[PDB]
């Protein structure tokens, strides 16, 4: 679920994206917002 949240690094995108899907949710951030990829 691509999220329009703000980010400074995709690293901080995993924790938040890891509390919605689980510890498998792979997410990233293009210097601007995170991205959640359910799997």
């Amino acid at each position: 679920t691509i999220i329009n949240v703000k980010c400074t690094s995709p690293k901080q995108c995993l924790p938040p994206c890891k509390a919605q899907f689980g510890q498998s949710a792979g997410a990233k951030c293009m210097n601007g917002k995170c991205k959640c990829y359910p799997h």
